[PDB]
């Protein structure tokens, strides 16, 4: 009934801003778990940044890319939204910063370039998740023509529970061992985009690391967190937001609110 | 408890003065250490100069250079902030009073000559860094041209633990023999430039080393020091701040007071 009371608030939710809500949270320690429509699909927006820079992490562990080789780009016309790789573009980047920037700063340009040099484009961050045995993940197309967030259509989306279960995996597991591991979550800490997401939802002293998207197109938002509250064992958070109407704006508000409600559900 | 006042203090001055402060603190008497932001980056400014200090007492001690050999420039156009070499353009330096002047005064000229001709350049101080453990240490560009302390940009950053822990290791530790090490605490203790900084934290009995470094961008300058208080064992100490806006300027103030923090919370 701590489940259902939690559902009852999500449903309310989700009627108020005319729209549609999926949740998943896990506690890493009890494993206990809330789910709300944990099984639909969702559009990843730019969130699948988060998965593309642990792709990279697991080629730089097994020596087959080093974290320090400069990526040169000084003749690329670069794709809208790219703060980081707009300042670099003379001198370069690292692959770390340039994954980094891809993750912290949602870099559509540090995106696109990854994908198309190292990791075999979007079949290839695909084929990188079933390989950490997800099969609801899909991407199919690159970095600013997936967020077209159309309602039914399954291109580029994921479920609130596929997102949580891998990252999980992936921050907290086996994956990446303990050296590249504690560098994947530096970079998820460090995320500059999601202070009035997950990050609102939680007490200022409890350390967060996220991913957020936002298609801006159908209200489309979401966010996806390791949380390490004090003196207890991590917690894992997957909202993820759609909305009726193609000319909707996101909300902020809604996001940190249901991610309030999830914390709870597993408390 | 102690550190999470400690911590509360360190929060506040960060936002009274609308910036980020990096603090690392080590007693090596009892092995007590408090850290605020300790893995976070931030940029090196001069403060580098201190480790490619010790990365030429460690040449000399190696017999790979000898401390007393000339090092002419006669033609050399000399760096802006060049006070201690442009004294000596006509006849040349030992190579420890060019490294002295390195750390002293902050000396651009020697700086880069000693990079350039002795020490491998960026890269070969990065190695330097490498080769005593230190993995967070990363110096990308030349003395004049890694002072643009832009937010987000990684290059030529360190964390305030990683300095501590090297500072820690060539001031005290076994980088350098008995000898050499004795030079290095006397040049670190000669350094003329930090009297407002963690100097400025401290009783003026106490004997105090350190190398200070200013962005002169972004309101960016740090500290990092060994303290001897009479009759106790070293303290590490080590500052770091940056500010939100490319015109503010630093604050010596908020270092110094930083410093009394630190100290107070490995008490
Ligand atoms: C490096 O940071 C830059 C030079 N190093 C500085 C430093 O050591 O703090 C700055 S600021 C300079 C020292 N100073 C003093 N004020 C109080 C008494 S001495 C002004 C200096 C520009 C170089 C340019 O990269
Ligand atoms: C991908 O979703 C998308 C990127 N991704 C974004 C995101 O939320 O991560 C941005 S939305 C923009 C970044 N924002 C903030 N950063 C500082 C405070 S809030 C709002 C952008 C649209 C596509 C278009 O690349
Ligand atoms: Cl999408
Ligand atoms: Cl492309």
């Amino acid at each position: 009934n701590k489940s259902d009371a939690a559902a009852k608030q999500i449903k309310k939710l989700e009627e108020d801003f005319d729209g549609r809500i999926g949740v998943f949270a896990i506690d890493t320690g009890s494993g206990n778990t809330f789910g709300y429509r944990s099984d639909e699909r969702f559009p990843l927006c730019s969130s699948f940044k988060g998965f593309l820079a642990a792709a990279v992490l697991e080629r730089v562990q097994q020596k087959k890319l080093d974290i320090n080789q400069k990526v040169k780009y000084e003749s690329r016309d670069l794709e809208y939204h790219s703060p980081i790789t707009t300042k670099y573009k003379g001198s370069g980047m690292t692959l770390g910063d340039m994954a980094s920037a891809a993750l912290q700063y949602s870099d559509n340009g540090a995106t696109n370039i990854i994908m198309e040099r190292f990791l075999g484009g979007p079949e290839g961050m695909t084929k990188f998740m079933r390989s950490i045995g997800d099969n609801e993940f899909r991407l199919d197309r690159w970095a600013l023509e997936l967020n077209t967030a159309i309602p039914g259509d399954k291109r580029d989306t994921s479920t609130p529970k596929a997102v949580a279960n891998s990252l999980n995996k992936l921050a907290l597991g086996n994956v990446l061992n303990a050296k590249v591991k504690a560098i994947y979550q530096n970079w998820l800490k460090g995320n500059t985009t999601g202070d009035a997401r997950i990050r609102a939802s939680v007490p200022a002293d409890w350390v967060v690391g996220d991913k957020t998207g936002s298609c801006g197109a159908y209200g489309t938002a979401n966010d996806y967190a390791v949380i390490w509250p004090k003196n207890r064992a991590p917690l894992i958070v997957s909202i993820y937001t759609t909305r009726k109407s193609k000319d909707d704006k996101h909300s902020d508000k809604t996001i940190a609110e249901a991610s309030r409600i999830a914390i709870q559900a597993i408390d």
